[PDB]
């Protein structure tokens, strides 16, 4: 007893067992299935012509025969489109990145299949750097929209949790490599399933992502000092890290190259910082800081021009 969804690009079919799993109050797998079908129809205009006669909202999510008919209608449309491509028509171009709406659906799908008990994420020690909170898809999308990233960039999420910031950026951008590093056992374990589910689903949709790695580790380790130094774009949700960890992070950031960037939920230097004789050791001497469009996040850019100009002025 299963439901199967053929891949538009001919990857292995997505197979669901029946009954379908319960996710939470607001989401179940039957509606994920319907939304997947709707999204593939967005992905492939010709699929709409084949599917346009069926009213999706009219099926019965609680009935197996009803959902199996829906899946079979979709699979037959996929076959028909595949025959169209065998003829004069040109197949869908591979290597494309997903549209933002599709990517939001993919990550929700990856998350719901991956994090089985989301309440375990709340089991952290309070008032410690392990306090867990998730940056929303929208904030990450706004960051991707507000900062340039190219194949010359290396992206790191420090304290990557279950890894969904890394996946989103890897799907949306050209960075040479994307990484995230998570110390705590519970999010790091989930991130292994997230990694697996993401590669499977992206292949099933026929969408491309840049290269990425989700690692278990401690970003304060001796090995991570050099890796931070060599990173062009750092994302860190430091909201709960506290002064000692933020101070350790400032020391690492101080080895970054000119033009290196840090996006954080709490600023590492004041926005108004004015360099003078008293503050010369502050990290504000080496970086510009601006608030991203407002929950506020901050973009820091390594600029030693600030410190260099203060010394030239003393002469
Ligand atoms: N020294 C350290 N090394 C690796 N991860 C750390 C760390 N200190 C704290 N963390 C992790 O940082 C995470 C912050 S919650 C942020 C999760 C994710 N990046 C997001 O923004 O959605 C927590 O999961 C915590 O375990």
């Amino acid at each position: 007893l299963e439901l199967r969804l053929k891949s538009p690009v001919g990857a292995e079919p997505a197979v669901y067992p029946w009954p379908l799993p319960v996710y939470d109050k607001h989401h179940d797998a039957a509606h994920e299935i319907i939304e997947t079908i709707r999204w593939v129809c967005e992905e492939i205009p010709d699929l709409k012509l084949a599917m346009e006669n069926y009213v999706l909202i009219d099926y019965d999510t609680k009935s197996f025969e009803s959902m199996q008919r829906l899946c079979d209608k979709y699979n037959r449309a996929i076959d028909s489109i595949h025959q169209l491509w065998k003829g004069t028509t040109q197949p869908m171009k591979l290597n494309t990145r997903p549209s933002t709406g599709l990517l939001r659906h993919i990550l929700q799908q990856v998350y719901n299949h991956s994090v089985t008990d989301p309440e375990k994420l709340n089991n952290y020690e309070p008032f410690s750097p392990e306090v867990y909170g998730e940056t929303s898809f929208d904030l990450v999308a706004q960051m991707i929209d507000e900062i340039k990233m190219t194949d010359d960039d290396l992206f790191v999420d420090l304290g990557s949790g279950v890894g969904q910031v890394v996946l989103q950026v890897a799907a949306a951008t050209n960075c040479k490599h994307h990484y995230g590093v998570e110390k705590a056992d519970i999010p790091a374990k989930y991130a292994e399933t997230m990694d697996r589910e993401f590669r499977k689903w992206m292949k099933w949709y026929g969408k491309k992502h840049a290269e990425y790695t989700l690692e278990r580790g401690d970003f304060l380790s001796e090995e991570w000092r050099e890796r931070i130094a060599n990173t062009s774009v750092i994302f860190v949700n430091n909201f709960a890290f506290g002064p000692e960890v933020d101070h350790q992070l400032k020391e690492r950031f101080a080895n970054m190259k000119e033009g290196g960037r840090i996006v954080s939920s709490k600023p590492f230097a004041p926005l108004n910082f004015r360099i003078n004789s008293r503050n010369l050791s502050d990290i504000g001497t080496i970086m510009r800081v601006v608030e991203l469009s407002p929950v506020s996040y901050y973009l820091h850019t390594i600029d030693r021009t600030i410190l260099e100009n203060y010394f030239s002025s003393l002469k």
